[PDB]
């Protein structure tokens, strides 16, 4: 078996704070997520999280909930 | 088998605080997700989560709810 | 077997603070996730988690939920 799996249970005056983010660029170039390739076969790409790209990226509380991928690719039964 | 489970649960005076995000760019040039290729068979490409993607991105208390992918590509069967 | 588990489990005046980040860039070039190849057969990429990318990338209190990835690639069952 490939399973894979995952759990979390809770039986439940603070500042939150302060976030500064100041950005001063010029002629920037980014790339978030690249899959280049020649003469393949299968390109498969999942997202299930998060993906933040920018010239200026913050990100803040994101992932803290339930989520499953399941991927199988290829799979070839050439019996004769 | 290739099966993914996940769960949660739960049996349930704060300040949110202050996020600030200041960009001053010139001439920028971003890419989130991309997938180039030639001479491909398959190009999937599932988005289930969140994808940000600018030349200012934020973001703040983003993935924490149930979602589920399964995906499944090329599968030749050829038995003679 | 190939399983994987993964449990977590809670029975239950503070300052948050200052975060600052400051950032004087120029001409900049950023690669978050890349994958190149030629000739290639198979070519997945799942995100479950996250990727933050940028000129200035700030992450703060990401990753603290319940998510499960389960791949399988190639098997080839070329019995004659």
């Amino acid at each position: 078996g490939v399973v894979a799996a995952a759990e979390k249970t809770k039986q439940g005056k603070t500042k939150e704070g302060v976030l500064y983010v100041g950005s001063k660029t010029k002629e920037g170039v980014v790339h978030g997520v690249a899959t280049v390739a020649e003469k393949t076969k299968e390109q498969v790409t999942n997202v299930g999280g998060a993906v933040v790209t920018g010239v200026t990226a913050v990100a803040q509380k994101t992932v803290e909930g339930a989520g499953s991928i399941a991927a199988a690719t290829g799979f070839v039964k050439k019996d004769q």
